């Protein structure tokens, strides 16, 4: 089985730039409902082992709030796959988005966000994963 769901561990009050927009999230972890099967975690990125279509999704709890999902292929710069944007009026702005994407062996994917208004790493409120579809 090829699948992964990694948890955001929180230990609340948490734009863009040339190559990648927002700031990359790397505080996930492989006791919080997160696992790794035929995929691993490194530098806060999901490294692909098997080539195939993958339904990638991410929920970032914000507690211009835009969530990004990049892929690092055999190409110098990060390739943006999906982007979920929101704008506030306290606040509650969870953001879920997913989509099927073709990946090659060694492709690394990561989540990026605009900290426009805090991000809560509740292992239940903020996760990142993907799985092989066929």
């Amino acid at each position: 089985r090829v699948a992964a769901h990694i948890t955001g561990t929180r230990g609340n009050t948490l734009s863009k730039n040339e190559k990648a927009l927002g700031r990359k999230i790397n505080s996930w972890e492989s006791s919080g409902h997160s696992f790794l099967s035929n995929l691993h975690l490194r530098n806060g990125e999901l490294v692909i082992h098997e080539k195939g279509f993958y339904y990638i999704y991410s929920q970032t709890y914000f507690r211009q709030m835009v969530q990004y999902i990049y892929k690092y292929t055999s190409y110098p710069d990060p390739i943006l796959l999906m982007k979920s944007a929101r704008n506030s009026c306290y606040g509650l702005y969870s953001i879920y988005q997913g989509g099927i994407f073709e990946l090659k062996e060694n492709d690394r994917i990561f989540v990026s966000v605009t900290n426009e208004h805090l991000i809560d790493m509740d292992h239940e409120a903020s996760f990142f994963g993907a799985f092989l579809v066929g």
